[PDB]
């Protein structure tokens, strides 16, 4: 029978027991131990949350959104099978998260592994499959219908993505590809839980209704394939959304100080990679950048790591040690101020790594008691869009009218309203100092300010009080 | 000594003797019975909130604001004088609402009373006035340190606007005061406040605004030869969400498309009794629905009671009336039939409001009427949408501080914070609406009113193509 | 199909559409009008709800439940029928309250109407039929497979009450009255509702958890009877949902001034009674106090009653317009203080009329510038219980086992804790006085305490400060 | 200057530099990875709150209460000085507090070191000295105006009681200061209120419990020549309330029979980790897990972290306590056999906690035992619940004040507010667990454990006549 647990955001949830075998296991219980907001918890005291909690809402929504289109449409023939399926890709999606979330895939393996492309979305369908194997769940899945070779291909489509390129289900069946992660439009279940969550742990309030988008939800034929439509009413409630999703970036999720936290972090693990050792399958020894090599090994890689370099004696972590207790004392490294670029420019990838020189170079009207290197500074480029680069999503979203129901259309910004934004995705540059004494503070305000006025970026906020002498240099900055 | 009320947005409050004796009063209690969302009850069953209780949390928030700022700039000389007034205002600023609250001002007295420019605020400034001298309450004001000629013109000038530097009340060196209640110069006041957190728990759509983390970094800067209130730089995000957040609940809620229709047929039959209903004002005079303005005696008896006074009537000539309200209670209500928007720089202007159905009863559909529609069969309702001045951005006229120099004020473009942020802050909205409601009567009219947008060249209806997939291709412009 | 309304305690709920023809009806539009927690509104400024939301959310409470269990016990035979009359129940239950709601039955027409013996309950199935009739309901009902004879019966008899007393449904289908009005213990979803709807607005916060009950209730066999059954493990949240009752009653709905202005607005309606006439069936005129008896003037009846009093100039009324203004200044009948009983004697109803001679006469050690008659004094007795007068209603509920889920038990208080109630009712007793004055307060004070002294009653909790010339005649009291 | 932090609790609040510096310090930060709830996050899953967040709160309440009573009451003569020593008490009063929180003080110490008397108490005693000498602190007090000789030792009184009047760091005119952070008098402190609210945050249990309100009526009157903080009198019925709720609380949440397993099998773990895992005190020492204590250096580097230096070790020594961690990932934990109580006024002494195992393998349950199980095969559970003073009545211990007599204390019984509050105020819940867990070990648990009931004369099990029908007839008492 099920089994009912009390979870603060959701209340009494059913566990069907084939989820409750899968979640007591070292490889899912593994997600206690990994925060969801990674550094987010050192700026927000509140967000102490881990990515436990968070998958099991985000399986109890699954459910309740396949559920609710079988129930109102027996035409499309979700069955029971289709239900759990659906159900465990949205316990299992995160599984693959690493040590502080985002944190780990974001920052840490592109800086240690540059040779390869690793996403908490790769992990997943790995962690996900060693699972499986080692706890004998093969069986258990075929004892309530489930067939493998097919279904385990499935949730793995569901989380990581792939005519028509699935395996796991056909064309008559693509709704059920839109509820865990939607490669189309962005609008999934996992959104709504951690916007619900997230809000409850950092103390800043949600402004999105989940349940009402559940109630005017609909599956209609878009291009001779079977998707999840809205009521056109709701087109204003979908454009609202996207913009919760960009205020909780930039109130919590991308706080300048959360930011350098996360950046402090993965330098000290940076430092401990080569003396940190992790066993692995048939008792090989691997590293931290490594671990996601080999699922045994990373099944114990958690936010334990950073306690372990933080309580150890070895001399060899004297380094990576060092910096947590700048951590603890709270000597973090110094904001000095943003900026972003202008006309329709972009960043690339490529330059990240030349920015630091650049600040440095900057050649203000000199009067300075320190000049700065380039390792002494940070440039921290940040991309915030509607999770589609700079395609507007609901360009993407298909709705329908009250008179016929059964009929998709297309509505166009236009349509809605003047006051919605003219671009979906911006790039926001912070810098920092790793000097934190007065004067070489004041003089890194120089040189960025100084850098701003260079490139032809815009001016920062506090400018003409941290830099009196500087910003007269543009005319255009009055 | 004090008197502590819970209220269940503000929690636990303490209300000075002096504000107890307005509140009760015959002028003030009044306002248990006017509903703050008018319409919107019969859309959002939780929202039977009235403005008594909006009204007690204005005054509350009004007194944090000004103790805060008192806290923590002693160099300010705010008195306790000065705590009072703006704390008489926060309470007193909407004592002139009448029934159904915006539908009163936004719809009925223009209709029934062209010939005047009224507002509920000078209403408010009116009924503080009667409230005042029918109570004795000049006496009390005095025995608390409050000085009377001075005083009230203060608290009337926070509430309504002025009546060089234009306020009598106060001078320039306390013009942060008139800042609070009702902020002239960019919008953000307490006010908007209160109504955001109730409204919310009332509606059951959530608020996400923080009203207390703006008052932890707000301060008094001298910006231009004026004393001002200031807000930290980092905060400018917060504010632009200040202001998304009031459009929001626009869009959802005060602007539903089924609320507004009920205020329209409310007005109505507010209307078609006007020449009826008699409320007996000062010295015995009687006044109609549309006068009682002028005579606030009369007006102190003018509440949402009036809808059931005609709806439970049985006089013959309320019938008219009468049977509008019953059309709402049986659920037979005009029948929406879209929306729309001008483009470009156009604009409606209000003169033109009262000739739109004309033209739309007028458009010509391609040959194809078995019946016709009149101009009386339609409603054409124009709403202004914006961020509380017009067309400008009211962040351009906030002042902010920095961190590492505190008494020093700037100012903010829109550039230096976000790409993603409005490139207007304005627009009008059309909503039309028929009043016959059979299936013939209402095809025809979705058929005028998608030629009528087709017509003036103004944005396509988001189902045209269902409504009238015969004129939606016609249209270079939108295909 | 469905119609969808947004209610703040319960969310976006569904109304099937024979409920939406019964709302819009001006039979039920008329409970906008009736303020749920009547005076409480003038204490409690939040608490401006009134009986219709509160009537919406019964109903879609009472769905749940039944609903519920049906999915899980088919065996039960729950049909859609079923579910539908229970829905019906639920939203029609309280079409009989009058204004101010238990103001109105509790207060005003025993003393207005001694000759009857009327409830709110009662008055709710005369206007269910009158809405029935007087709006075309019938053949809808049949319209969704609902037989009137029998189907209305059953409606009546969950609202009202009645071998096996009930015509409406057989003795396999019992549970199905213990849902919106349980005569067997009390436990219902009408409570529910009000527990968090009334927390919601009155700025006290809730702390039972229905959603929980749900999920661990059942139907058992008991006494050859189909019966709805709870978890073992859920007795401690039952003594604590009579607890959070009880709670409320204290704080909120016997607050000492919110019972006296209810206690002044049925005295205003006293002194209008012979002057306000309501049109009913036929042309006929009605009184406040007869409309109980014409359904078509009922429905004409509610709190605008106030202020028509409130804002008439007929002569007629002065008296009682006069102490409706003395509510608007804030001129009430001033709180004397409180007491009870004591041993286990109880004050029967008959001589509650005798109470005010009694404190008009207690001769206090005289120092009194006015003497007072028995018409100043006012004195209010309030029985509290947990609904059962003294009975555990705990005795009153069975329970299941994991081991054995079909096998109603019983659980007495020592199997549970020795730190619950040893009694279940109890009487409070409130002084008042009409002369607001300082001189006769003080002396009233003394005769309230006398009398205390005298029928051997508790001691006045602030008795030293307001008499300290008399809590001293008593050796028991230091 | 301030800094602000925003708390979901209690918002957006501030922080006192001296407050800031005390914060960032190894010795504070440490309850960043200590859990307030313990094992209770392994059955409720929102319950991942640390004590870092609870000790913000408490720190920042007390502030709240000793503020409030300056406002109100100038003649007690409250200083900037008192303020800041009562907010440093309550920052720091849980500093002592080791892995898995009360399961460390409750469960472990007293298992593995019964020699000692021990408590987390103590420990912030200790650890906050620590934290004073290892990071300058003396001198930044002074420079706010603090005298550390004397203010030490008073932040120390407030946290863990005494160390005629028995008090060095204040005198008998502010006494009240002593009954904000832990009240030995009656209980009601700020704590209780700051864990209420955050634990219901984060259960998903609702709170009912009013703490502002009772600021709002509190007062310091004289009570036996000692200056208290009293309530007014209405409030008595919400004290009663207020500790209705505490226990609530540990019946629904910190005692729920598999949260205490969970901290069962932890301490066992524990137990036989402890000759093997060295932790690095001052002057290069090693110290146990057990002895930890002895060693604030040490100590602060022991949190929740060493149930994961377990579960991950490959040393051969720790396989035993790995084992057991690795029976609660996969859930297979020691199975709950059923709850009793005592009766009459007996009581079980905590000497014999040890000897009930036994008593329990040796019921002679009436011929039918296929299989014995042995002593070391169950758990007994013995659980004191209580309104935090024994046996006694804490309202009995409130004073209380009159509308009408503001200075004047006075005592209110329980017979002067309900019939219907306890008749008692303390019990003993026993439960019982056997570590067998297959059907034939557990039908067999089941019935030594309901014999043994019978036989002690206790309660009789709910699910009694179901798990043992044989049995439960054979009792007079029962049927
Ligand atoms: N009174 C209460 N109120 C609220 N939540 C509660 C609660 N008691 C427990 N929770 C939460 C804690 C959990 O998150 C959830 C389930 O706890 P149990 O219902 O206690 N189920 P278990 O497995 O112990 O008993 P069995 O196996 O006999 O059915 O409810
Ligand atoms: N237990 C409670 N919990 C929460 N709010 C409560 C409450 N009791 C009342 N309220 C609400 C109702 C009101 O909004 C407010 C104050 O009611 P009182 O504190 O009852 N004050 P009053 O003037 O009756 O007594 P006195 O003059 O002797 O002080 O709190
Ligand atoms: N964006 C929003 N967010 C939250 N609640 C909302 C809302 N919009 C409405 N409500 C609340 C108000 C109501 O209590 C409920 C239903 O409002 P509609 O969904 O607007 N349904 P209607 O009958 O106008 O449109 P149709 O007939 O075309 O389906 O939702
Ligand atoms: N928009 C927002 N809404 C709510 N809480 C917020 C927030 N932004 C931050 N918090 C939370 C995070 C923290 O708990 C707290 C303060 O963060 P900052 O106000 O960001 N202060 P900091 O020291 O970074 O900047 P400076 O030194 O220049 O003043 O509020
Ligand atoms: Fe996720
Ligand atoms: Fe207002
Ligand atoms: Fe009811
Ligand atoms: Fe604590
Ligand atoms: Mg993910
Ligand atoms: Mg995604
Ligand atoms: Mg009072
Ligand atoms: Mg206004
Ligand atoms: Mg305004
Ligand atoms: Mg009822
Ligand atoms: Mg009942
Ligand atoms: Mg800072
Ligand atoms: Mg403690
Ligand atoms: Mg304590």
């Amino acid at each position: 029978t099920m089994k009912v647990i009390n979870d603060p955001i959701h209340g009494h949830i059913e566990l069907h027991p084939l989820l409750v075998r899968i979640i007591n296991t070292p490889q899912f219980q593994r997600l206690r131990y990994i925060k969801q907001l990674g550094g987010g918890y050192y700026v927000f005291p509140g967000a102490s949350h881990n990515r436990f909690e968070h998958s099991l809402g985000v399986g109890y929504l699954a459910g309740c959104l396949v559920h609710a289109l079988g129930e109102k449409q027996p035409e499309l023939q979700i069955s029971e099978r289709d239900v759990l399926c659906v159900q465990i890709a949205g316990l299992c999606h995160d599984l693959g998260h690493g040590p502080f979330s985002h944190m780990f895939d974001g920052r840490f393996i592109p800086l240690a592994r540059p040779e390869v492309k690793w996403t908490h979305e790769q992990g997943s369908v790995m962690m996900f499959e060693h699972l499986i194997n080692s706890n004998g769940i093969k069986p258990v899945m075929e004892q309530y219908g489930l067939i493998p070779e097919e279904d385990i291909c499935f949730i793995k489509e569901q989380i990581v993505g792939p005519l028509w390129p699935y395996k796991g289900r056909p064309e008559n069946k693509s709704f059920l590809y839109e509820i865990v992660s939607n490669k189309r439009n962005g609008i999934d279940v996992d959104k709504w839980d951690y916007f619900a969550r997230d809000c409850h742990h950092l103390g800043i309030q949600n402004n999105f209704d989940y349940k009402r988008f559940i109630k005017f939800a609909r599956v209609c034929e878009v291009d001779n394939e079977l998707r999840i439509c809205a009521r056109d009413k709701e087109v204003g409630n979908l454009y609202d959304m996207f913009h919760t999703r960009n205020s909780l970036h930039r109130r919590a999720y991308q706080h300048k100080v959360g930011n350098i936290i996360d950046t402090m972090i993965t330098d000290a693990f940076l430092k401990a990679d080569d003396y940190i050792e992790i066993t692995g399958a048939g008792g090989k020894k691997y590293r931290i950048s490594t671990a996601i090599d080999d699922m045994e090994a990373y099944t114990k890689l958690t936010d334990n790591i950073f306690l372990e370099i933080l309580y150890s004696t070895d001399p060899k972590l004297k380094d990576a040690r060092e910096i947590l207790k700048q951590i603890e004392y709270r000597n973090l490294f110094k904001y000095v101020g943003e900026t972003q670029p202008t006309g329709q420019i972009k960043i690339k990838r490529e330059d990240y790594e030349s920015l630091p020189k650049e600040v440095a170079s900057a050649k203000p009207k000199v009067l300075l008691d320190v000049k700065l290197k380039a390792e002494d500074f940070i440039v921290d480029v940040i991309n915030m869009d509607y999770g589609m680069q700079e395609k507007n999503p609901i360009d993407h979203v298909s709705f329908y009218c009250k008179t016929a129901p059964n009929r998709a259309i297309r509505i166009t910004k236009n349509q809605v309203s003047q006051l919605l934004p003219e671009k979906f995705a911006e790039q926001l540059i912070r810098v920092y100092c790793k000097k934190v004494d007065r004067k070489s503070l004041y003089a890194a305000r120089q040189y960025f300010v100084q850098w701003c006025a260079d490139r032809n970026f815009t001016k920062p906020q506090d400018g003409d009080v941290i830099a009196p002498l500087i910003t007269p240099q543009k005319k255009e900055w009055n």
